[PDB]
């Protein structure tokens, strides 16, 4: 985070140790269930690059997954520095040097230039691009982590309809997909995948029955 | 929240996560009872849209319940719009923008127009018509999730006036009805379902009981 | 259709009768398969709207067919009503008269003046325009007649990869959802459907594979 | 097509409906088996550009074949481009100017641009490029939607020799590989792939065989 002093000048604050002991806990006990990412964000909020890096790095077990997020990172780098060449030339005072692929990640950026760079008027937020890049990871990692495809869950033959609905749409937050194709598969594959017992009653009520109606109504099978 | 800054221009503040953790942990343990409500109003004090998603998003089980939030909030998210139509014309300096349905729920919006809104005299609340919403969606989800209905709260052969009672005004308190059934419920069927003892005294105590009369009436045995 | 007489002077040319014949055909034999909408196109070449009748009483027999046909064609009339206001005023006696929503659909229209509306420099089509309107019903009544949903074709355990592949096509042309739901159907859907042994090379080979590889790497399978 | 008037003048005339119906016809129900090429390239007869996208429009129903197509004759446009670079300077004004790539393929012509082009002395043909450009395309999209590979065509243990003949043909045909690749295969694959009995036959018959003595020797067997 970063906050002004007394003259006014903005300074860095360190994350609380309370933060960083909720979030380490959060990554230890969860697995890596699809509310990381909601809970990462939250965690994160207007945080420098160095304080993201100490969020990441802090987790200590996990190691393969913190790997394939190291590996996502360094890949956004280099194509956000294939796409900005760099500008030879000195820096004018009014001004500061254009931060690289690798500058933005905190891997050779100090903590002054990483607080001048998103404070500057205009603002160039290294923070909320480097959180970008965090979160497209973890999205690639928690889509993993996941057990099965949205188009393999079925309900059981004797399994409540609320708990198939639970599986359901924990399984499509953790999905991959744009937003067309996941009110596609909302509208579709939750009737076409229930059981025997419930699939005539939801075909029955209708095409645009809402959720609270076809709970209610396969209530007691 | 909205704080404001030293110079005195309002400024977003994040969640504390330890908030953030207990409301998390309200709906890990306490399920959907009644009593989620009033915690869901008090830890949600003066939020901005941002905040009321983040709150809804960070809760990990019982994503169908989530989902049926959703849904409540999209029909008053359409309601909204068709009630108030899109005005056309340029945006004076002195006004922004008019929000419309999917506007309010802060899914196609930045933070800092709701911060303008939520401070700019007159005030347009959008933070507390979408907590409206949302406790609207939440009534339903908990008058679905009561686990049995009026009707079968009985009184045991040994079990003592107050457990019952107890158990009794908490089913009928999860499964909203109107006053006049409450009433109703409450002066007889609270009678009827009594044990033979407790039942008796009951009945020749009078009509017009109030509770706490036939509790103290009904404490010997 | 239109022709150019000895005189030079546009003139109309009835629908020869084993065109309106094999129109016939097409409706009652093809049984409102997915190819009844390019063999309409194809008979329908440039016709005025009274051959575009003409042609249409064919699906009179059916009543249901012609029912959503009739439905669709009024509604698109009148969203043309809608959308061009009759302008009341004086006109250019050079220039003819406005082609109100029952006058492109030539309910109320006389052939000359469909001749001189579709012969004008520059032309106004209304050929083309009922041709799209009864393409929009035939779409309809095609997704109606569909045998089968796109989740329930499902290749064999011995059919050739390019026979399940054809059949998926057919399927998905007939139900038309939208485009982007279209490209993930085909991505994903195709390889999740298959037989074991096509669905192990088609895993194998990777994601986001062009159709070409797929079926060259699949053939004798 | 082309056409001469009473004025003795080239006036373009359209393709008839049935024609445009037939290759619908072949279109949507010969598969892509490699008899579309001789039936297309019949319709086709003498066609203007213009009348060849009428054609072409049909394929536009299947994504990939339209595709391969389009990607086929943008490639070969490309190629036109680079070998006939445009003349910068004047002409004479009996001339017409010169087709570019997108100009030969009528996606930027008008109709009297491509009937004058037809109709010259000496002429210079459009049609007939463009109709090459589309075989060639025709000709990979029937080599990707084959069957089987030209390997595993094998004579049943009954099948007559002139069955098996055709099917082998067949497959050839749709496989084109180069020219001598070709008498390799009709020379040596035939005889190997044979069913004891004809391969008994044809190879006591000796080697560098024409067709007609091998088809004539094992006839009833
Ligand atoms: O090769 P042809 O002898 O000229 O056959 C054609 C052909 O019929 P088939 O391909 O079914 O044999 C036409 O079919 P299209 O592909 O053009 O559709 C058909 O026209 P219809 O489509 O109208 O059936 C026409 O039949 P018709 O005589 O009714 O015009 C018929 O010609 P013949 O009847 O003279 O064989």
């Amino acid at each position: 985070p970063i906050v002004q002093n007394l003259q006014g000048q903005m300074v860095h604050q360190a994350i609380s140790p309370r933060t960083l002991n909720a979030w380490v806990k959060v990554v230890e006990e969860k697995a890596f269930s699809p509310e990381v990412i909601p809970m990462f964000s939250a965690l994160s909020e207007g945080a420098t690059p160095q304080d993201l890096n100490t969020m990441l790095n802090t987790v200590g077990g996990h190691q393969a997954a913190m790997q394939m997020l190291k590996e996502t990172i360094n890949e956004e780098a280099a194509e956000w520095d294939r796409l900005h060449p760099v500008h030879a030339g000195p820096i004018a005072p009014g001004q500061m040097r254009e931060p690289r692929g690798s500058d933005i990640a905190g891997t050779t950026s100090t903590l002054q230039e990483q607080i001048g760079w998103m404070t500057h008027n205009p603002p160039i937020p290294v923070g909320e691009i480097y959180k970008r890049w965090i979160i497209l990871g973890l999205n690639k990692i928690v889509r993993m982590y996941s057990p099965t495809s949205i188009l393999d869950i079925r309900q059981g033959p004797k399994e409540p309809f609320r708990d198939y609905v639970d599986r359901f749409y924990k399984t499509l937050r953790a999905e991959q997909a744009s937003q067309e194709v996941k009110n596609w598969m909302t509208e579709t594959l939750l009737v076409q995948n229930a059981n025997p017992d419930c699939k005539t009653i939801l075909k029955a009520l209708g095409p645009g029955a809402t959720l609270e109606e076809m709970m209610t109504a396969c209530q007691g099978v």
